DNA sequence: TTATGTAATACGTCTGTAACTTGTTCTTATGTCTGTTATGTAGTTAATATAATTGAAGGATTTTAAGA
């Protein structure tokens, strides 16, 4: 899941910004790996807002 | 003997009950449409950070494939 959070973070990253990779893509592996967790981590599923 | 007149008696029968049936009329339960609110889904965030992880343990014998 990770690993799709890193494509897609290489997909729309930006270097005119002057920060570096890192940076941006870890906010998207963590968004990867919540979502992930929540939609497919339990038996019964419990939508996201039900999560948080 | 025979007309006459009462009387038993059997059969129509006029009327009172009841069954079959429909009109229609009113009431109600249900199916459906519509409007509003809550639920469910999805996208994004920009100091930098760059090889897990947690145990677990006094077994005793057989048979059968790999390695040499």
């Amino acid at each position: 899941e990770g690993n799709i959070g890193l494509m897609k973070a290489v997909d729309k990253f930006e270097y005119r910004r002057g920060y570096k990779f890192s940076t941006y893509a870890t906010w998207w592996i963590r968004q990867a790996i919540t979502r992930s967790i929540a939609d497919q981590a339990r038996t019964i599923r419990i939508p996201v807002h039900m999560i948080e």
